[PDB]
């Protein structure tokens, strides 16, 4: 039995101080980098453990001793996710209900669905790169979300964000990313009531109640339309769960929609970041992806098979969430009573949190050259050790949307590399800003068209 190693201590603060930085994420990496593949971490009335190596990771990922735990920072989210998908506890009935109704929407087969609806914004960034006047550049975060989330908003409902004609975000936007910062900034608060947060506290409703207005007018909208768009919101207000018999209600329905449009938005538009930072970064690797995209890609808009055949652009994009996974933490916790590592024994109900980043830099699974971007570490799935890899989380509360996340990104990363030659025009330095996903911050690049035409 071995004792477990804690960072420094604020008296009764306990750790949390720690997290109040700019950049949580890479706090806990760099305590990790000084304590080990495990660490306490203590709060007022919250203990938790985190965990950084493939050795431990892969016991927390046995689903017969461990189940998926709220985060504080998911039950904050809660508070406007409700008991969808990402937000809810796997014995409430309605995460199983929605699972079982949703799975099909998120397939390989649905995509085939999705693509054309995808390639339609596709179409849209790279003709705004194509458009640039001699010597302006890329806002690369920027025009990533504005294509992550219309490609949400189009295949989820059928609904045009515009994101490419606009700067100022949509309503909607404008209150889920406060809403979220409103989250994240109460990872600190020892009073809550304190009337100070009276202000924080009716801005947060005011959000909350912006985001379930409009869902909610979206789906009075579709029904009282008959419309039977082949979307997730028809697929949600069609489908039965096979083993209740039971359809989702309105509000559950709302609460999906609000969480899908979260996750679509820069969680996903993070990975594009990320990777085209790799990309810059490493010409060797840039040159070799875009050589798959010429080759692969004949036709003036990629098919669904084509996509699928962007096997090293897949690859660069695996990489890309190695070193930097944009939803960087998932919790856990224990079934029954148990022993991680044969060191650490762990009460039932006690908390693990899995620090993605971390684990992807164990240098006993990847070897010592860990910070460097080498997408061939993906050329065969069997040769990465169990549970080495976790971008999208563990187990059937894996990411619903990963097929959904990789299709989107694969699509427009090879039309990227397909029309444009890239200039890291001000030798970027990486700077990651943290919200509740990470994110490039100020990542900017030149783009000279190939002119290639898109018809
Ligand atoms: C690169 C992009 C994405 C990454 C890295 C990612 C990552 C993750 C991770 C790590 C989890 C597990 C969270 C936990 O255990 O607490 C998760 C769950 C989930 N993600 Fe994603 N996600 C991505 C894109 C998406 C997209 C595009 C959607 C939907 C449009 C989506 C919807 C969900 C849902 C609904 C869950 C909860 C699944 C369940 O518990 O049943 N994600 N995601
Ligand atoms: O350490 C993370 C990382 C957040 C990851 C969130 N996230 C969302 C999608 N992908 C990742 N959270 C913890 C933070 C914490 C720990 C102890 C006490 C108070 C607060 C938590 O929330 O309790």
């Amino acid at each position: 039995i071995k004792e477990m190693p804690q960072p420094k201590t604020f008296g009764e603060l306990k750790n949390l101080p720690l997290l109040n930085t700019d950049k949580p994420v890479q706090a806990l990496m760099k305590i990790a980098d000084e304590l080990g593949e495990i660490f306490k971490f203590e709060a007022p009335g919250r203990v938790t453990r985190y965990l950084s190596s493939q050795r431990l990771i892969k016991e927390a990922c046995d689903e017969s001793r461990f189940d998926k735990n709220l985060s504080q920072a998911l039950k904050f989210v809660r508070d406007f996710c409700g008991d969808g998908l990402a937000t809810s506890w796997t014995h409430e009935k309605n995460w199983k209900k929605a699972h079982n109704i949703l799975l099909p929407s998120f397939s390989q087969q649905a995509m085939k669905g999705y693509h054309a609806m995808m390639v339609d914004i596709a179409v849209q960034l790279v003709q705004k790169w194509e458009r640039l006047n001699a010597d302006e550049h890329i806002e690369v975060p920027e025009d990533m979300t504005r294509l992550t989330l219309d490609t949400i908003g189009l295949c989820g409902f059928n609904y045009r964000f515009n994101s490419f004609y606009r700067d100022q975000p949509h309503p909607f936007i404008t209150s889920m990313v406060r809403a979220m910062d409103e989250a994240m900034n109460k990872l600190q608060r020892a009073n809550p009531d304190d009337p100070a947060y009276d202000e924080n506290k009716r801005q947060f409703q005011e959000d909350i109640k912006v985001m379930n207005d409009l869902v909610d007018k979206i789906i009075a909208d579709r029904k009282a339309s008959g419309e039977q768009s082949d979307d997730l919101l028809t697929h949600m207000l069609n489908g039965k769960d096979p083993e209740t018999g039971e359809p989702l209600d309105d509000e559950n329905i709302r609460y999906q929609i609000i969480t899908f449009l979260i996750a679509g938005h820069e969680v996903t538009s993070g990975l594009l970041s990320f990777a085209l930072y790799f990309l810059v970064k490493n010409p060797h690797v840039l040159q070799k992806a875009a050589e798959e995209a010429a080759r692969v890609l004949v036709d003036p808009v990629p098919s669904y098979k084509q996509v699928k055949q962007l096997k090293y652009v897949g690859m660069v994009l695996n990489e890309a969430l190695r070193l930097w996974p944009t939803a960087p933490a998932f919790s856990l916790y224990a079934k029954e009573d148990t022993v991680l590592g044969g060191e650490y024994p762990l009460e039932k109900g006690d908390e693990l949190m899995v620090l993605i980043p971390q684990l992807h830099r164990d240098k006993t699974i990847w070897g010592d050259d860990v910070e460097e971007f080498r997408p061939e570490r993906f050329e065969n799935p069997s040769a990465i050790p169990q549970h080495a890899f976790k971008p999208f989380g563990n187990g059937q509360r894996a990411c619903i949307g990963q097929q959904f996340a990789l299709h989107e990104a694969t699509l427009v990363l090879g039309m990227m590399l397909k029309h444009f030659d890239f200039e890291d025009h001000t030798n970027y330095e990486l700077d990651i800003k943290e919200t509740l996903t990470l994110k490039p911050e100020g990542f900017v690049v030149k783009a000279k068209s190939k002119k290639i035409p898109l018809l």
